[PDB]
């Protein structure tokens, strides 16, 4: 008895259609800038896949984020770089300004532009209910715009949103485990990050797309009319379903097994229960009121839903009521 295939509801057959070199960074062949044009000025984070400093161009003075690689294998770095170029001039994608081999780390280095970024631990506690409106909106047309070229981002989340406040700028970053959507295709389950990783990769259903990102979009969007961040806050990748499923309720967490004929891994028999879907007012308190409204929890609930398949498109959540203001445009 296996799982049931599924599909996007949404740019299904985009890199079907596209020219194999499109897609297939495997083939794609790096060409590099020169890496005495830039300066490291300050460490800005490290991960295990790479340290990230903020630099300045010594050519202009300009500056700039250099992300220094560490060792991972030649497919997984032409896939960034290909998925970077790709959507480079996209609404709120970072920019990759440059390609460079660190001689000292003996790693690639990436070279993205610079947006002066406030800490979100300390900005949302800031934020007000039009600001969350807005950034929400920003990061969906980033969203849409990766998705419509047929591309997953994969990590969605607070840490990969940087935020130039005073300018309302908002840049989507971090591609490293951004992949090519082709209809059919099983996925590795192991990406996002813990805390937004959607029942999908938790049951670990392969079968996924996009949609995946808007439920990670959902979490954040919780974390920030809620003020708790992270809202499902899991101890590993099994209480992680545990969080969501003492809150969205268990009823719909085993119907959507059913539906995909998912066999859960027997680990999680001793740990679900047995759990009533909550109200989304039960996370209202006399701190957060002032950021939850109707259209907010409306929309925060076509989000957040076990069904990767029922979940909102990034192009039908921006029609939310909920972005009726957010200053359109226009002008
Ligand atoms: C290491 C990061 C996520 N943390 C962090 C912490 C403090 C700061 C302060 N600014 N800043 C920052 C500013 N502009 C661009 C990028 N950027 C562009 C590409 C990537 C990296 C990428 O694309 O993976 C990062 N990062 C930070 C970034």
């Amino acid at each position: 008895s296996g799982p049931v295939p599924s599909r996007a509801r949404v740019y299904t057959d985009v890199n079907t259609h596209r020219p194999r070199e499109y897609w297939d960074y495997e083939s794609h062949v790096v060409e590099w800038g020169n890496q005495d044009d830039y300066q490291l000025v300050r460490k800005l984070g490290r991960g295990k896949y790479s340290e990230v400093f903020e630099a300045i161009n010594i050519t202009n003075n300009e500056k700039v984020v250099v992300k220094i690689l560490k060792p991972v294998k030649k497919k997984k770095i032409k896939r960034e770089i290909k998925i970077l170029e790709n959507l480079r001039g996209g609404p709120n994608i970072i920019t990759l300004a440059d390609i460079v081999k660190d001689p000292v780390s003996r790693t690639p280095a990436l070279v993205f532009e610079h947006v002066n970024n406030t800490d979100f631990k300390q900005l949302y506690q800031t934020l007000t209910d039009y600001d969350i409106r807005f950034y929400m909106y920003e990061i969906l047309k980033a969203l849409d715009y990766c998705h419509s070229m047929g591309i997953m981002h994969r990590d969605v989340k607070p840490h990969n949103v940087m935020i130039d406040h005073e300018h309302r700028k908002l840049r989507l970053i971090d591609w490293g485990l951004a992949e090519f959507y082709h209809p059919g295709q099983e996925y590795n389950v192991r990406v996002a990050s813990r805390y937004f990783k959607g029942p999908e990769l938790l049951v670990d259903y392969q079968m996924y797309d996009y949609s995946l990102d808007m439920w990670s979009l959902g979490c954040m969007l919780a974390s920030m009319i809620f003020r708790k961040e992270p809202f499902f806050h899991g101890h590993d990748n099994y209480d992680q379903l545990v969080r969501i499923a003492k809150v969205l309720g268990t009823e719909d967490l085993y119907d959507y097994i059913d539906k995909y004929n998912i066999e859960l891994d027997p680990r999680f028999n001793d740990i679900l229960g047995r759990h009533s879907r909550k109200r989304w007012e039960r996370f209202v308190h006399s701190e957060n009121q002032h950021l939850v409204s109707p259209e907010a929890l409306d929309f925060l609930d076509k989000l957040l839903r076990y069904d990767h398949q029922s979940r909102l498109t990034a192009r039908e959540a921006m029609e939310h009521p909920y972005f009726y203001t957010v200053v359109k445009d226009q002008a």
